[PDB]
């Protein structure tokens, strides 16, 4: 139970051993299709690649590839799109991947300049005026609206099938302040995010799956992603005893490598959940606490 056991990994100083476990146990599967000459260019990081039997083919004859896995929680019932953040050119793809796998939501845990680096392409508008068009993959992309707040901002963008002239409205969800290979400010600024994509329906069954991506893809982003499943398997059976974090993080792993980076992201991955807890059991005013707490204006 993960609370006891938290209580006991802390007391102890082994969450540098119990992280290095998950590593240890992780499934380790082929990714050939990732390491084609042909898609050098195509990944981000020479060590992080899709597994081959979890990754999303893009629907073209050319070249189907993407860094990107379906991680498809079949006891929770809720899948993921894990991609890393889209390059100069991959950004068409990236677009082509959100509109084959009919996705609502996209969820982006980093900024595009971390420690002197580009992490990732500007691969959305910023300004309404300037909408963006993929000629590779025949799609355009424009701003519609923005709520920024002072560590997330949730942009309202439309997707269009220049081929088919059809028409999508995509939810972007911005956290800007989750530093690359730490954690959030607090569990509280983290589960104000993540409820926020709660509610706006882009985890709904009825679309997609949510695209989540940092720069790499697994370390943030494995780190929201699990939190999101343990509290929904507690909320599914209302009993917190049930879910063993580091189980379901492993079932995570089946369908893509990496997920989760340092041992704090395990540790603040328990520290959310167990936070997240109270409100899936009945407490109605956490959320709101959470949002105080986030100092969001
Ligand atoms: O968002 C963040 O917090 C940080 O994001 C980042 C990055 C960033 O934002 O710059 S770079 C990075 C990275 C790049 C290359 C390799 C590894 N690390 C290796 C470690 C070992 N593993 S593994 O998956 O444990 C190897 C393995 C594969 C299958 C079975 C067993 C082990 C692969 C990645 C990590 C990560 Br993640």
């Amino acid at each position: 139970e993960m609370e006891k056991e938290f209580e006991q990994i802390d007391k102890s100083g082994s969450w540098a051993a119990i992280y290095q476990d998950i590593r240890h146990e992780a499934s380790d599967f082929p990714c050939r299709v990732a390491k084609l000459p042909k898609n050098k260019n195509r990944n981000r990081y020479r060590d992080v690649s899709p597994f081959d039997h979890s990754r999303i083919k893009l629907h073209q004859e050319d070249n189907d590839y993407i860094n990107a896995s379906l991680i498809k929680m079949e006891e929770a019932q809720r899948s993921y799109i894990l991609t890393q953040g889209p390059l100069p050119n991959t950004c068409g793809h990236f677009w082509e991947m959100v509109w084959e796998q009919k996705s609502r939501g996209v969820v982006m845990l980093n900024r595009v300049m971390e420690k002197g680096s580009l992490k990732c392409a500007q691969y959305w508008p910023q300004k309404e005026e300037k909408e963006m068009i993929f000629e590779d993959t025949n799609l355009k992309l424009t701003l519609i609206s923005e709520d920024i707040k002072s560590y997330y901002t949730v942009r309202q963008l439309e997707l269009e099938n220049l081929t088919t002239q059809e028409t999508r409205e995509i939810l972007h969800f911005h956290y800007t302040t989750w530093p690359d290979f730490g954690v959030p400010e607090s569990p509280a600024s983290f589960l104000n995010f993540l409820f926020k994509v709660r509610e706006s329906g882009s985890l709904s069954p009825e679309h997609g799956p949510v695209v989540v991506h940092c720069s790499a893809g697994i370390g943030r982003s494995g780190t929201f992603c699990l939190a999101d499943t343990c509290l929904l398997l507690m909320d599914k059976r209302k009993d917190p005893s049930s879910v063993d974090i580091k189980k379901v993080l492993l079932e995570m792993r089946k369908f893509r490598m990496g997920l989760i980076q340092t041992a704090d992201q395990l540790r603040f991955s328990y520290l959310a959940v167990i936070e997240g807890a109270k409100f899936i059991m009945g407490d109605s005013s956490v959320q709101d606490q959470w949002k105080e707490l986030s100092h969001e204006d």
